[PDB]
């Protein structure tokens, strides 16, 4: 059984899980109740999912936009590097991935609708500009999962 | 038994242990071998302490130079999400600390000759320019242990 996890780790970002033989399943990052991803919460949510030591997650890298502040791009490490600490120290092998990676295997701003197609069962979840997180963690872990013959 | 660890969370930082009854210790971050943050060896640092779940950890605020690019506040907020994240999956209490807490509280650049005057057994550690961060890292323990009788 061998799971795997995309993570877009943006503050509007999302997790998604994808068991073997199973329906996928995507998770809104949570945020404090101050924009602010709240560490507590995300430890929680992995451990919920009870998953297998060193199950692979597939985390994309975060890149600033050109027109950013200096609190800007503290703000964007900051939340990567609280995801790969997060990761790495709840057992998980993390791969970083570049955005340009999975939007090259998948025709990629489509991705709500790139995922919907690859996700059906999940195409409710991605219907609003706000499921941008929900599309990308899908699309990540879709490309950490590899082409595999049955 | 009640541990207290202090971090500053700099790539040349470092982490402090302060046990009841005991030395104190300190050890510096592991880097990769590539100036940058080594998290693998971060976790497997704190595992090796078997600190008792929920032990405080004082983390210093990362702040960075005003005259720093835009790369270089990713990096100060990266290395200081790292440690968040980490600490907070490995099930300890942090409570990040700007560096004017424990600064005001030792007269505080003078943080190496303080530290070594604070834990006299230590000081041969403290001798060097490079040392910085082993001094800030005990003196933010030093600042989380609290004055007390007793």
């Amino acid at each position: 059984a061998g799971w795997v996890i995309g993570v877009d780790p943006d503050t509007s970002g999302a997790l998604a899980l994808l068991k073997p033989n199973q329906p996928p399943q995507v998770f809104d990052s949570p945020h404090l109740k101050v924009k602010r991803l709240d560490a507590k919460a995300i430890v929680q949510l992995l451990k919920s999912f009870e998953a297998p030591i060193g199950t692979t997650v597939y985390v994309e890298q975060s890149t600033p936009y050109p027109q950013d502040g200096k609190q800007g791009w503290w703000s964007g490490g900051f939340g990567y590097g609280m995801w790969i600490g997060i990761l790495v120290a709840s057992g998980f092998s993390v791969i970083p991935v570049p955005s340009s990676a999975w939007k090259s295997e998948f025709q990629l701003d489509y991705s709500r609708q790139v995922a919907s197609q690859l996700f059906p069962s999940l195409s409710s979840l991605l219907k609003r500009k706000k499921d941008h997180g929900r599309a990308e963690a899908l699309l990540i872990a879709a490309y950490g999962k590899g082409i595999k013959i049955n």
